[PDB]
């Protein structure tokens, strides 16, 4: 009946991203989705309205904002992005577990508003290893790099807020810690005597 | 540095005892094995099998054990798994599935629940489990400290 | 030498064309492949002939309906759909296993005519959640859903008529089971007898 | 209700029996077993009647051999050993797969008697790679060595009458195959029917 | 710091493309990549510059052939093909492995100049299947075949030059083979002493 | 053709328990632990060939002075060391053998086996290599301060090695110890050996 919605945060270069959508391509519709964001920028080449994001006008979105609709939403570069609570709730209603990819703060937003929502923070193995893969293909200026690194280090503060705890050394390793705490949740008591009513009928 | 109590709960022919014994083959002793609370203060996760009676009491005295119930697949698999090698009087066979289902009326009282059907998935939920908690915020502050602090400086 | 037919049927809400995809995404064109079918209907975006469909003409259509150039045909919502003979019988030629996605009616058609084809049949876990699962994105009408669940019960009648049944439960389990079968089934005395022909002589010296 | 009889042979450096041990260490009672032997030859220490093998009398077993209750019976470097029926009767009878280690003659003695069990060969990956495993300990006299090697050809010659055939390069591989065989033939309509006949009804 | 440059060679027949492709699909860029090769043909569709090809005229072609810009290059269907040093050395230098799919000629040229680089040879599992693997669709000449069975051969040859051997009978196999061969290297003491020295500094206070 | 690995580690890193559960999914014609001489006494249930190879004081010295060892020290009296004889014997069977020593013995066999490869394993950390260290947790913390001196003057040698295994997850650790076996068996040297037949018939 009820899903499960998962928060995801981590800083740049802990794979937060590719890690959530590894395990979206090994696992069915009526089973886990990824939250979809509310924005009024430019769709570009591919993305489509109803899957990479739900494309508005500036109006639509402030009106939204004025009814309270979102569950988290900020400004970024020039345009408007948030969690519809409508969206998200309808989900979970259908028994999907969710995933909700975002930074901190909209992180407290939610946990606030949804307080049975659970939560996993992605950190990167080492220093060394997360300046390599802040650096990307290596052709920055040292000072977009700090600034990086700074906002990282901003990012990863807020790391004991959150339920779980991954450490993505090895991407596969991480991709089975992700899947695990995803099936042992599907474990608990709540839910198997939900998924099992027929059997544990028979057996009492 | 805290380990976790498991109570493990299941009526006979779930494979209760079989699936903790395959656990602890592949598990080194620093990780998975007064007496309770001494391994526990060395990090180290105690698998406790005991009846819903015992639970109760451990529940009690220890509410930061968590606890796992396991159950056959059907009833017509109990049986058959109740009735062993096959060489067994109707009547103590009865007492058996009677026993078994006085057990299994407890299971709402678990946090987690098996079914154990496929032997080898069973296994796989056990680990999954275990592994899930070490995953916990809690546990996870603690093993990574050093780590944690050289990436916040 | 011979490869095999594989006659996958299920009700919707088994996962049957999301698992058969699932297993080719992860099995090389020599070994294993899905039958294409002949359709009358229109190209949308992304759908090439030969790769998505055989799109063809009605005229086209219409001439091999008369020489028999089928295996199985009818009519739904507007066109004419069609499982080309000649198309399986090649592949099968060239050693690979072919995965022929159906509903009962076509398995019976087929059984008929491919006696040495098996057959795989795709079950939900339970009645709720085959209700679940069916109910989609959860925005439809009750007596649109009890069209769909009736439809459900009707293919799933047939299931005996099988050769396999998997009970989709986990995913991941159900697409082991899947391939637990194509694997068990290349180990077959027949098939390893021709696929180790050269080590099988050294051997027997 | 009803488990498969799974005849399985070899030449000596295939992994047969390994195999066969492999298998039982991953697998419950009431789904897996092992074939146990009546025989006439003395116990040796930790061999056990019940699990290594049925030690019997010389009597007692041609009292057996007489009422036709064995499947198969030899005569070896001195003693009597035999398959008997009534213990693999039962074993079925609970739903049990039924592991049984032979050679071709009892297997086409059983295919016989027993039309329903299936059959699996394995075979070694080369003849250079079979001579070095029989080689065992690389301490023989040539004329041993060449005699189990005939022994061994001579075996491998009866593979067509087989229903399945491992080539045993990789022993996880060929472990897997082995594994890959019981859990298709579980999959049986025959068996599959039978193990979701509740379900089934459900969904009906 | 320095990632591995990983020599992929093999025949038509093994799968030697599918398997590269496949490896990249379940791993992150900031891990392992494929090769960019630099041409001189049209953008099509999808196709970004950087992404799939680092496009360019046919002049800025030819000054880079002039000043050996090249590690190896040709002429294919009209137009110029070629992967350069400067893409590769850049992107080893972040610490990501290289997969280089090329035949045996310009693997001989790489080992020459290339610094840390090792080479992966695969080969089909019997004759019998890389026949059957060449013959494709089915649909060809006998001469066809023999010319394609011919070039195989030819470069069935060369194997011996190599570090690593994959035998691909079973594709899965294979490519855990070959995720194997990708890890035990990262597990060598020059990569491993990079990766953890955090830790074996605190190890060793 | 055979490869000689040599294991090394300090207390705490799982060395011996690895070795171990490699053995156990392995056969004999594949893979096999290093029986290495010494002079003491043969326990109950040890066995000479199996456990040790026991042998006499003088025996030992003769050994000593024909340069026939590949490592030896003195240990709590007696004397202890590995049989080079014993070691090219299964390596001549094309058996990889596993040798659990110190960084001295390493040494020593670096030397007169070349060719042999070398593993180190490492503890995930200095406070988790402290709680394996302190075991059962009732011991003097001088008896620990020595054991923690001992594994840091054994965990200094590590930069020696070919391999470096950091033991955090037993199970990836595992993998880890099969993945570098896997790896060197792809090797060309030995993979023109055991598909010698194949290359043939390929290059026809």
């Amino acid at each position: 009946a009820q899903g499960t919605l998962y928060i995801v945060s981590a800083p740049s270069g802990a794979g937060k991203s590719s890690l959530i959508q590894a395990l979206l391509k090994t696992q069915p519709l009526y089973d886990t989705q990824v939250s979809v964001s509310h924005t009024t920028r430019q769709p570009r080449p591919g993305e489509v309205h109803g899957e990479h994001y739900f494309f508005v006008n500036h109006d639509e979105f402030k009106e939204m904002i004025s009814r309270d609709a979102f569950l988290e939403h900020a400004e970024v570069f020039g345009n408007y992005y948030g969690t519809s609570r409508e969206a998200i709730e309808q989900v979970l209603a259908t028994g999907v577990d969710v995933f909700l990819d975002i930074d901190w703060q909209g992180a407290q937003q939610i946990r606030q508003k949804m307080p049975h929502a659970r939560s996993i923070f992605i950190l990167p193995p080492s220093k060394i290893e997360l300046d390599r893969r802040l650096r990307g293909r290596g052709q920055d200026s040292e000072e977009v790099i700090a600034k990086r690194m700074a906002q990282a280090v901003a990012e990863m503060s807020h790391y004991a807020e959150y339920d779980y705890l991954i450490v993505n050394d090895d991407f596969d390793t991480a991709l089975t810690d992700l899947k695990t705490i995803i099936r042992a949740e599907r474990l608990r008591m709540s839910r198997q005597k939900q998924r099992h009513d027929a059997l544990i009928s028979k057996l009492l």
